[PDB]
């Protein structure tokens, strides 16, 4: 089924076929990501959440059938197990404000960074290390996309998107399932960076579960 | 390394990474769609025409090493040498005057199942109907995008792109030889649409295979 959504001016189909995947992805959720300056939630990027078109669902419903919207929103496992799952994901990062590729690497990276300090290997600093300079000559205007798939595998595939053309190549793709699963947990983790994109995604894929069974 | 090409309004990345491909493709070449109309030359569409970024070199680099762009040009066994090859190749059809998907779908259906009415097994006419029913409800206005993924073995993946978001879906792939080489030689085939298109890929790539080549 699966409708297509639209956050901000960013419009997100509800079926896709991602750079870096044999397979279609559906719609799983969308939502705006935010500052807190001031007391007020500024507003900097729409983010989006694609999962594998029949691997996801299949494999959730085996935990997560039969639950409703907001038991699967007040789970964590939950989150954790779409992170995780056996399946592949993507992840589109439209701007609303303008960003460059230095900042924005360097904080989805120093936190996935302190985390794995305090429990980080040197695969780990290499992954960061081709992430950051897959990022750092480049700029994102409003309406500019980054493309991340996750395949099964850990293996991170980063493409640019300014303009409708053929998504850019951000570089070779990065082998390190830590740094793949943990640049999409910044968004739909504990402390994931766009809550409203949990809240959707729950929704919708709850839905989903309950419609398999005719 | 190669570089970006601007075809009227169109960029076209140097470094792609197309839906449907695990792999980096590299901008073969790129030109536009004409046709004398009246007083004028009509520009109809834009084309950039991608192929595998490591392997496509090599598997051309050995009957077509050595020679020149002159060379590739003047010979057609060039063009079906990079239709034909053991590699994946990509398209991006970008319109620039509003076409819709039945008009773009039986403009190309029938020369393909015209050369194959001469010289026609079901999985045509089934691969054909699946590609005519993967594009009847979509429209491209100008600025709008096809993308078609060609594997080695001939499964076409066909994709929307009308915006800077992840590329939407034109259905389940198309598994069929004779139509997945088709749609990339009405491209650069003899009677190939676009005459500039051939003529950037065979100067380009005779570039390639010279710094490629020792």
């Amino acid at each position: 089924a699966v409708s297509e959504l639209e956050v901000d001016g960013v419009v997100f189909p509800s079926l896709a076929r991602p750079p870096g995947s044999a397979h279609s992805h559906f719609l799983a959720g969308a939502g705006v990501r935010g500052m807190e300056i001031g007391g007020n939630f500024i507003k900097f990027t729409a983010i989006g959440v694609y999962l594998q078109a029949d691997a996801a669902v299949s494999a959730l419903a085996k935990k997560w059938a039969g639950k409703a919207a907001d038991e699967l929103a007040s789970d964590a496992a939950f989150f954790r197990d779409v992170v995780t799952g056996e399946f592949e994901k993507f992840t589109q990062v439209t701007m609303i404000l303008p960003l460059t590729g230095a900042q924005y690497s360097e904080k989805v990276t120093e936190n996935c960074v302190a985390y794995w300090k305090a429990v980080y290997t040197d695969a780990e600093a290499a992954a960061v290390d081709k992430f950051k300079e897959a990022f750092k000559t480049e700029t994102f205007p409003p309406g500019a996309s980054i493309l991340f798939t996750h395949s099964p595998a850990g293996v991170l595939t980063v493409a640019f998107s300014k303009n409708s053309s053929v998504p850019e190549s951000g570089g070779a793709a990065i082998e390190n399932r830590p740094l793949c699963e943990a640049v999409l947990e910044s968004i739909i983790g504990e402390h994931g960076v766009s809550p409203a994109a949990k809240l959707s995604l729950a929704t919708r894929v709850a839905e989903l579960l309950k419609e398999a069974a005719s």
